[PDB]
Protein backbone atom coordinates (compact mmCIF):
# COMPACT_ATOMS: atom_id res chain seq x y z
CA UNK A 1 0.00 0.00 0.00
CA UNK A 2 1.03 3.62 -0.73
CA UNK A 3 0.08 6.51 0.86
CA UNK A 4 -1.94 4.74 3.13
CA UNK A 5 -1.38 4.30 7.04
CA UNK A 6 -0.74 1.64 9.68
CA UNK A 7 -4.10 0.08 9.99
CA UNK A 8 -3.70 -0.96 13.77
CA UNK A 9 -3.23 -4.79 14.86
CA UNK A 10 -6.20 -6.95 14.17
CA UNK A 11 -8.52 -3.99 13.37
CA UNK A 12 -8.67 -5.73 9.95
CA UNK A 13 -9.62 -9.42 11.32
CA UNK A 14 -10.56 -11.03 7.88
CA UNK A 15 -7.40 -10.11 6.18
CA UNK A 16 -5.12 -12.73 5.65
CA UNK A 17 -1.41 -13.59 4.56
CA UNK A 18 -0.56 -16.29 2.20
CA UNK A 19 2.96 -17.87 2.74
CA UNK A 20 5.10 -19.60 1.45
CA UNK A 21 7.84 -19.75 3.50
CA UNK A 22 7.19 -15.92 3.42
CA UNK A 23 4.07 -13.40 2.28
CA UNK A 24 3.54 -13.45 -0.92
CA UNK A 25 0.24 -12.12 -1.21
CA UNK A 26 -3.26 -11.20 1.09
CA UNK A 27 -6.50 -12.75 0.76
CA UNK A 28 -10.06 -12.90 2.74
CA UNK A 29 -11.73 -14.62 5.35
CA UNK A 30 -14.95 -15.72 3.85
CA UNK A 31 -15.91 -18.31 6.30
CA UNK A 32 -13.86 -20.46 9.18
CA UNK A 33 -12.98 -22.74 6.06
CA UNK A 34 -12.55 -20.60 3.03
CA UNK A 35 -10.29 -17.74 1.98
CA UNK A 36 -10.64 -15.43 -1.26
CA UNK A 37 -7.57 -14.41 -3.26
CA UNK A 38 -6.52 -13.33 -6.67
CA UNK A 39 -5.82 -16.54 -9.19
CA UNK A 40 -2.40 -14.76 -10.37
CA UNK A 41 -1.91 -15.78 -6.63
CA UNK A 42 -1.78 -19.57 -6.95
CA UNK A 43 1.42 -21.86 -6.17
CA UNK A 44 1.79 -25.26 -4.29
CA UNK A 45 2.37 -24.82 -0.80
CA UNK A 46 0.44 -22.60 0.59
CA UNK A 47 -0.03 -21.93 4.82
CA UNK A 48 -2.74 -19.14 5.18
CA UNK A 49 -1.56 -17.01 7.94
CA UNK A 50 -4.88 -15.39 10.33
CA UNK A 51 -4.62 -12.58 13.17
CA UNK A 52 -1.33 -11.25 11.39
CA UNK A 53 -0.27 -7.63 12.53
CA UNK A 54 3.81 -7.93 12.27
CA UNK A 55 4.09 -10.58 9.63
CA UNK A 56 7.79 -11.09 10.87
CA UNK A 57 7.08 -11.54 14.90
CA UNK A 58 4.75 -13.74 16.81
CA UNK A 59 2.53 -11.16 18.88
CA UNK A 60 0.45 -13.83 20.42
CA UNK A 61 -3.62 -13.45 17.77
CA UNK A 62 -1.62 -15.90 15.11
CA UNK A 63 -3.31 -19.01 13.48
CA UNK A 64 -1.47 -20.81 10.74
CA UNK A 65 -3.02 -23.03 8.91
CA UNK A 66 -1.81 -25.02 5.67
CA UNK A 67 -4.37 -24.75 2.63
CA UNK A 68 -5.74 -28.36 1.80
CA UNK A 69 -7.33 -27.51 -1.65
CA UNK A 70 -6.79 -24.30 -4.04
CA UNK A 71 -9.86 -23.40 -6.46
CA UNK A 72 -8.40 -21.24 -9.49
CA UNK A 73 -11.39 -19.93 -11.38
CA UNK A 74 -12.66 -21.71 -13.77
CA UNK A 75 -12.35 -18.89 -16.37
CA UNK A 76 -9.28 -17.51 -15.40
CA UNK A 77 -7.27 -16.29 -18.17
CA UNK A 78 -3.58 -14.90 -16.45
CA UNK A 79 -2.52 -12.70 -20.07
CA UNK A 80 -5.57 -10.40 -19.51
CA UNK A 81 -6.45 -11.16 -15.45
CA UNK A 82 -9.98 -11.44 -16.53
CA UNK A 83 -11.38 -13.47 -13.64
CA UNK A 84 -8.82 -12.70 -11.06
CA UNK A 85 -9.94 -15.11 -8.08
CA UNK A 86 -9.50 -18.45 -6.52
CA UNK A 87 -10.44 -20.15 -3.06
CA UNK A 88 -8.26 -21.64 -0.82
CA UNK A 89 -9.84 -24.26 1.31
CA UNK A 90 -8.37 -24.73 5.49
CA UNK A 91 -7.29 -28.21 6.10
CA UNK A 92 -8.43 -26.89 9.82
CA UNK A 93 -11.42 -24.53 10.97
CA UNK A 94 -9.97 -21.19 11.66
CA UNK A 95 -10.97 -20.08 15.87
CA UNK A 96 -13.71 -16.85 15.42
CA UNK A 97 -12.60 -14.03 17.37
CA UNK A 98 -12.61 -10.25 17.23
CA UNK A 99 -9.25 -10.70 15.81
CA UNK A 100 -10.16 -13.29 13.36
CA UNK A 101 -13.34 -12.79 11.15
CA UNK A 102 -15.02 -14.01 8.09
CA UNK A 103 -15.85 -10.67 5.96
CA UNK A 104 -19.55 -10.88 4.37
CA UNK A 105 -20.08 -11.52 0.62
CA UNK A 106 -21.76 -8.46 -1.19
CA UNK A 107 -25.25 -9.11 -2.36
CA UNK A 108 -25.46 -6.12 -4.99
CA UNK A 109 -22.55 -4.82 -6.47
CA UNK A 110 -20.87 -1.29 -5.28
CA UNK A 111 -21.38 1.63 -7.13
CA UNK A 112 -18.59 4.63 -8.31
CA UNK A 113 -18.21 7.33 -5.53
CA UNK A 114 -18.58 4.10 -2.42
CA UNK A 115 -15.32 4.46 -0.33
CA UNK A 116 -13.39 1.23 0.57
CA UNK A 117 -11.30 -0.22 2.66
CA UNK A 118 -7.92 -1.60 0.79
CA UNK A 119 -5.39 -3.69 3.30
CA UNK A 120 -2.33 -5.20 2.50
CA UNK A 121 2.00 -5.97 3.24
CA UNK A 122 2.78 -4.98 0.10
CA UNK A 123 5.46 -2.21 -1.33
CA UNK A 124 4.66 0.89 0.45
CA UNK A 125 6.75 3.00 -2.42
CA UNK A 126 5.70 3.92 -6.29
CA UNK A 127 9.39 4.94 -6.70
CA UNK A 128 11.43 2.90 -4.53
CA UNK A 129 10.93 -0.32 -2.82
CA UNK A 130 10.02 -1.03 0.91
CA UNK A 131 8.13 -3.64 2.51
CA UNK A 132 5.77 -2.92 5.41
CA UNK A 133 6.23 -5.80 8.49
CA UNK A 134 3.02 -4.36 9.74
CA UNK A 135 -0.43 -4.16 7.58
CA UNK A 136 -1.25 -1.24 5.89
CA UNK A 137 -4.54 0.37 5.27
CA UNK A 138 -5.90 2.58 2.25
CA UNK A 139 -9.00 4.56 1.93
CA UNK A 140 -10.03 4.99 -1.62
CA UNK A 141 -13.39 5.09 -3.75
CA UNK A 142 -14.32 2.97 -6.11
CA UNK A 143 -14.03 4.92 -10.17
CA UNK A 144 -16.90 5.37 -12.96
CA UNK A 145 -16.34 1.88 -15.34
CA UNK A 146 -15.88 5.25 -17.69
CA UNK A 147 -12.88 6.79 -15.97
CA UNK A 148 -11.71 3.22 -15.62
CA UNK A 149 -11.66 2.14 -19.40
CA UNK A 150 -10.26 5.34 -20.74
CA UNK A 151 -7.35 4.98 -17.61
CA UNK A 152 -6.44 1.36 -19.36
CA UNK A 153 -7.81 1.50 -23.42
CA UNK A 154 -8.54 -2.25 -24.02
CA UNK A 155 -8.19 -4.14 -20.66
CA UNK A 156 -11.32 -3.30 -18.39
CA UNK A 157 -13.67 -6.31 -18.39
CA UNK A 158 -17.25 -6.63 -16.70
CA UNK A 159 -14.87 -8.17 -13.83
CA UNK A 160 -13.04 -5.61 -13.21
CA UNK A 161 -13.56 -2.42 -11.28
CA UNK A 162 -10.78 0.48 -10.76
CA UNK A 163 -10.35 2.48 -7.63
CA UNK A 164 -8.18 4.48 -6.17
CA UNK A 165 -7.35 8.35 -6.94
CA UNK A 166 -6.50 9.58 -10.61
CA UNK A 167 -3.87 12.07 -9.15
CA UNK A 168 -1.41 9.18 -7.90
CA UNK A 169 -0.28 8.92 -4.78
CA UNK A 170 -2.47 6.51 -3.14
CA UNK A 171 -3.20 2.86 -4.11
CA UNK A 172 -2.20 -0.81 -3.72
CA UNK A 173 0.87 -1.80 -5.00
CA UNK A 174 3.09 -5.43 -5.18
CA UNK A 175 2.89 -7.90 -2.24
CA UNK A 176 -0.66 -6.57 -2.06
CA UNK A 177 -2.00 -8.67 -4.37
CA UNK A 178 -5.36 -11.17 -3.34
CA UNK A 179 -6.12 -9.28 -0.68
CA UNK A 180 -9.31 -7.38 0.04
CA UNK A 181 -11.59 -4.01 -1.40
CA UNK A 182 -13.99 -3.45 1.72
CA UNK A 183 -17.22 -1.26 1.05
CA UNK A 184 -19.59 -0.58 3.76
CA UNK A 185 -18.55 -4.14 5.45
CA UNK A 186 -18.94 -6.29 2.19
CA UNK A 187 -16.10 -7.85 0.48
CA UNK A 188 -16.22 -6.01 -2.96
CA UNK A 189 -12.90 -6.24 -4.70
CA UNK A 190 -9.36 -8.49 -4.75
CA UNK A 191 -5.91 -6.37 -5.00
CA UNK A 192 -5.76 -7.39 -9.05
CA UNK A 193 -2.95 -5.44 -11.30
CA UNK A 194 -2.18 -1.96 -12.31
CA UNK A 195 0.53 -0.12 -14.01
CA UNK A 196 3.01 0.41 -11.45
CA UNK A 197 1.71 1.39 -8.24
CA UNK A 198 -0.26 5.02 -7.30
CA UNK A 199 0.85 6.33 -10.96
CA UNK A 200 -0.87 9.37 -12.29
CA UNK A 201 -4.03 7.98 -14.19
CA UNK A 202 -3.29 4.81 -13.46
CA UNK A 203 -5.55 3.50 -10.79
CA UNK A 204 -5.85 0.07 -9.08
CA UNK A 205 -7.84 -2.62 -10.95
CA UNK A 206 -9.72 -5.07 -8.62
CA UNK A 207 -11.60 -7.82 -9.23
CA UNK A 208 -15.62 -7.52 -9.13
CA UNK A 209 -16.26 -10.33 -6.32
CA UNK A 210 -19.59 -9.46 -6.74
CA UNK A 211 -20.18 -11.45 -9.95
CA UNK A 212 -18.56 -14.05 -8.17
CA UNK A 213 -20.90 -15.04 -5.41
CA UNK A 214 -22.94 -17.40 -6.96
CA UNK A 215 -19.26 -19.67 -7.87
CA UNK A 216 -18.00 -19.01 -4.25
CA UNK A 217 -21.33 -20.03 -2.68
CA UNK A 218 -21.58 -23.02 -4.79
CA UNK A 219 -17.84 -24.16 -4.37
CA UNK A 220 -18.19 -23.97 -0.67
CA UNK A 221 -21.37 -26.50 -0.79
CA UNK A 222 -19.59 -28.93 -2.96
CA UNK A 223 -16.19 -29.18 -1.33
CA1 LIG B 1 2.84 -12.01 13.55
Amino acid sequence: IVGGYTCGANTVPYQVSLNSGYHFCGGSLINSQWVVSAAHCYKSGIQVRLGEDNINVVEGNEQFISASKSIVHPSYNSNTLNNDIMLIKLKSAASLNSRVASISLPTSCASAGTQCLISGWGNTKSSGTSYPDVLKCLKAPILSDSSCKSAYPGQITSNMFCAGYLEGGKDSCQGDSGGPVVCSGKLQGIVSWGSGCAQKNKPGVYTKVCNYVSWIKQTIASN
